[PDB]
């Protein structure tokens, strides 16, 4: 049978889990709900019909007819073969396994079109925006670190701890008393305009909704077909058959009518119920997530809201604007970014000491001015909060490979079981 | 059966998704529409006939005949075998599965010829042009960066921020007060003549249209055959058979005529409809994209239109000129180029401040002349817009591997299901 | 059946597409036409007979005979078995599938002998000649670049742009006012004598024509056999059979003669036509390309015709001289050489300015003598045309691996489909 | 059947084509003729019998007997089974497929013994001798290059071109006026004694001839068996059978004698002819190459005959001396050595200028003494013939891997085709 072989052909497509050697390429390229819907909606029909093909062979088993005892073995076989072909439309039982394949094939194209067209475009855009996110994070603390030697009040910490300027940090260059201050006028980063660039020119969102709506209508078309077939299969499966057509029209030995019955509709009726109940439960899941302002209402960029110099999240939520789609992909792809975890702890220092009036930008100089005028001892405070927030993401920014979609193995289903007797 | 094994043999050819380790080798080598047309036009006939071969075995099932009860089991079997061979031309039903294979094989050669001949040639040409695209981008800003130390009006920014000249950028060499200006007379780049080089000598475009037109005519040849077969199968499938030829010509026990019927035309008739409706819908898609001035009317090189020094897009659109073909391949292969994303944000600064009169070439010196005469503070403005547009593409320009066309795995279809009873 | 398993065994041999990690190892080792001829001439017979073996089982299906009704089931089976063995020569129908295998096996040896013997020899020769081609290209411009500091007339460009001599190019050594001139007497390169070395000693060309002519004669031998078989199968397929030999010679119950018929010649006759029409169309393709002075009349080395110092293409075209064969391999293997693309643009500057009198050897000094006597500004013109033609091929000249002929995968055909009933 | 599964088991052994990552490991380890003989002599019997096993099943098909009509279905089946076992020796037809397997297995051991024992020993010996071949080549020119600064007559070329001594060659050390001359007394290289070391102690040649002669005698043993079987199968295949042995000896209902016939000898007779004609054609090929002084009479070391200082090929050709065997392996393994191609052009300069009196050792000083006394200009002649013959083989002399014998893939034959009906 052909039923359970596209099963493994699809099992190697939604199980990517790419072993991303580079710094960050764990790009899902589709939402989690999309994978769950596609696998269930397509795979489940293949599993059910695979059971059916295990017994719907030996066409003489599909239909049987009653014949007079005077007939021979071959004459009785002719009647069964004749009525199977020379057949309320009862031919729907004949093509029932064929139809369920057509639904599965038509339910697999919309995922394929997205993979061929909209997948490479969304891969580079997310990679570029997350590439430059850590650059802003690194420069912000480095500018604060470069401003360290300007606000010394404790001891003689203008310049000290000098066997090497950055002996734990870096073995190059040396430092001395500061004479420069950071005055910046270019406050807007690259990401600020990139958000506005994607705020118009709706060309990738249309490829998303169009693929989704094509899948939705196919589900309804399959749902009504199962209901129509279920009603038809619940009426009867027996009919009278006459083979007196041709030279046998004037035969006085062949009986006028024969009794025949299809004995495969019992299994088919059960299969239609399972598909029907699953589809009517899958439809609300698809419908509930059609709306753009669905779950994940909370903002994702609020971590960098006040970090370098500027403000973030000055925009609302809307519909057809090519936005709120990259935000969805960012949430499922923010798992591997070292800036996010580092910023995930700053907001939690809002307890006593850094409470109702937090700034969290130059907090290093907050507790180096009220101490003793005599005695520097700066080596502990001046580094324990400097390389603990920069060295983590300063490793491996050059690797770029492993973009193939799940080469994997043939470990999935293969060829059914029974081959004997 | 042989039906559903070229299915996996072709499934490993249009699913490349090469894991390109090098800087940029994600070369599709064919358009997205070509892959969709080839897979549907070739794969779908194989899927349909694979269902058919699951039951068209045991030749006694293919045809049946009515015989007198006085015949034995072997004598009745002789009649069925005789009329199956000794057969309106009714032999078209016998060779119907054979013909559909011939269409699939003939529909696979034009893709194969393009792969063997025109694939390696188009691989190097696109790689070379995109290799030199980033070189022009890097030198343009570097020349602007090298011209930084000439237009200082703020403070004493002629030379400053000197623990190291390019401590974030590069640890080599040092800088001082500028005395050289960039005077260029060789304005034409290499890409300018390469476009004109491909503007004539039409030798790769002919290999594209010739392969496409061969596929188109085969589709029409298959379309008319299905219509002719559908009309024939709708007339009748029964005939009279006589075996009295030879020593049996003067036999007084064998009846003169027998009634026979082919019982496989019912399934075959349904299969012809599915192929017919799909092909008549696939034909407009192929025809609509035959014209060279199809979709993607907008220019792709307009991003570099005024970037280094010159102007781009001084040419119109035409037909047989070996042009407008590399442009199509560039659009599907511009996904992985760091110059494109960097230039994709310059045009969006057209708001207030950089509006009706934009230049976007030396905008760094626009806002360093009206500030205070006293106080340099140049470290912020002089670097935050320099390594943010150059370091991105300065990583990994040496790797070159992974040009194999989808080694992949055997995860596709394999050997059907049923083997018992 | 054995028909459709050498199909995958050969599918892994002509689909190399080696993922050449090294600088250039994309060596085809055979012409494109050779692959197309071998795959079609060998594969197509296997595909056709694979259909035939799907039904030519159960030897009682191969032949059938008419027996008296008084015979039992076993007695009737004896007659069919007897006449199948105890058989115009009608045994050609028995061995028809066997013969077509013999043609396929004999049509596969000539490719195998070339692979074992002439493949490694041609691999190193093409690799060596293309290795030294870029060396001549690099030294030519470098000599021109080394001669830059001798012909200065503009400004004071004798020596300038000196924070580092080759800061974009190379971080080593320094330059000053030139005092040496390039006087060369050894004008002949290594490639000049290598062409003459291969101009005699015809030992690899004989291994090419001998393999080709063996394939050609086998095609004609198969072509006549199909025509002879087609005529034989069009006469009759019925004969009389007598089993009265031995102790049954004096048996009064066994009828003297029986009527038998072979019912597999109908499918075999169709298969012979398909092979015949394909072979008579493949023969002109092979014949048309037998001549050495076939397509690719234009020279390939005309790009380097005047580049370093000398002239190229001082030779005509001839036959048995071991030449004009490496030229064919060079054309299909000139795809990956950085010297070719670089030289492909020089000839197109033949427009106004560099028209009827082009030299294109030291054109850098053409436009540095008529400018202003005061003001050097040499940094733009002296480098923008120097590293743009040398750095491209100065990367990765050490890698050498991936010479295996298509390890690939088992993604091709495997084991047919039907296994039940 | 077991016939066509050692076919793929052997297809992965003679198709090595190792992807040798190291500098040179493309070691064939066996001659080309040995691979062709082994594959044809062993593979071809497996292909032929694989056709035979597609129909020699259902033992009732192997033999058939005529029985009285009064017998039942089971009684008639007993007669066929009895005479098949209770059987001119006619049992040779029963064991014919078994025997052809025994020939194939016995024809595969001699290749296996050579692989296990004599393969690793011959791998290191050829690797070592070719490792030291390039060392002699490199030192010869380097000594000539080191002697360059001693024979200057043109200009003031005693020392010149000194921004760096070997700026294109190597960035280390510097050169000046020469004061040392190359006086050598140790003229014998390591390879000179290694040739004499292998000139005696015949221990690897015996493992070669012994394996070859075992294969030769097996071919003759198979050849006579086919001729004996062909004569036997051409006499008759029918015999009388009596089952009256035991309690049936005094049975008055069982007929005394039965007529039986083997119907598989027709296919077997054809198979014997194909094996016979192939073997009698393969025997002269093996015999013609038994002689040690066969083809490849010309010397291979004549390229280095006068290169460094000494003379080569002072020895004749003989038989059992453990020599003339490494020479055969050298010819098939001289494909990948950079010294060979470099020396392949020196002998072709024998035209005018370097004709009847060639030396080709210090030809660099031939054309630097008759030029002008004033003006050095040495930079062109002193390097263009120095790094063009040394840098080629100065890359990658450390890699050592990929010695496995064709890991490959399962792309070969697998499991036959037909599984239904």
């Amino acid at each position: 049978a052909i039923a359970h072989l596209a099963t493994e052909y699809v099992f190697s497509d939604f199980l990517l889990k790419e072993p991303t050697e580079p710094k960050f390429k764990g790009l899902r390229l589709e939402l989690a709900v999309d994978k769950m819907v596609t696998c269930i909606a397509v795979g489940l029909p293949l599993l059910l019909i695979s059971l059916a093909f295990a017994q719907e062979i030996s066409i003489g088993t599909q239909i049987s007819c009653f014949s007079p005892s005077s007939f021979s073995w071959r004459q009785a076989a002719f009647v069964d073969s004749y009525c199977w072909a020379a057949v309320l439309p009862l031919w729907l039982h004949k093509f029932f396994p064929y139809i369920l394949l057509l639904f599965a094939i038509l339910l697999y194209l919309p995922p394929l079109f997205w993979r061929f067209a909209a997948a490479p475009h969304i891969c580079s855009d997310l990679k570029f925006i997350m590439e430059e996110l850590d650059k802003v994070y690194n420069r912000a603390i480095k500018a604060a670190k470069s401003a360290r030697d300007l606000d010394m009040r404790d001891g003689a910490c203008s310049v000290w701890s000098h066997p090497q300027f950055e002996k734990p940090g870096v073995t190059e260059n040396l430092g001395q008393s500061l004479w420069e201050v950071s005055e910046s006028h270019f406050k807007y980063p690259i990401v600020e305009q990139y958000l506005k660039t994607k705020k118009n020119s709706n060309n990738l969102i249309i490829k998303y909704i169009s693929c989704r709506l094509l899948t939705l209508i196919i589900i309804l078309l399959a749902c009504i077909y199962l209901g129509y077939y279920f009603s038809l299969s619940s009426l009867s499966d027996e009919f009278v058959c006459s083979i007196k057509s041709g030279i046998l029209r004037n035969d006085s030995t062949v009986p006028d009518q024969f009794q025949c019955k299809l004995i495969a509709v019992g299994i088919f009726q059960l299969l239609s119920v399972i598909n029907l109940v699953v589809y009517v439960l899958l439809a609300p899941v698809v419908v509930y997530t059609l709306f753009v302002p669905f779950r994940q209402k909370t903002d994702v960029l609020k971590v960098y809201e006040i970090l370098p110099t500027f403000d973030v999240l000055h925009f609302k939520s809307e519909g057809y604007n090519d936005l709120s789609l990259y935000n969805l992909f960012l949430e499922e792809n923010i798992s591997e970014v070292k800036s996010y975890k580092c910023l995930k702890v700053l907001e939690n220092i809002k307890s006593s000491g850094q409470g109702i009036d937090p700034m969290l930008l130059l907090t290093n100089l907050g507790m180096i001015k009220m101490d003793v005028v005599d005695g520097k001892t700066p080596m502990s405070a001046e580094m324990r909060e400097e390389q603990g927030n920069q060295t983590a993401e300063l490793q491996g920014m050059n690797i770029d490979s492993e973009t193939k979609a799940n080469n994997g193995e043939k470990n999935a289903r293969q060829r059914l079981l029974d081959s004997s007797c």
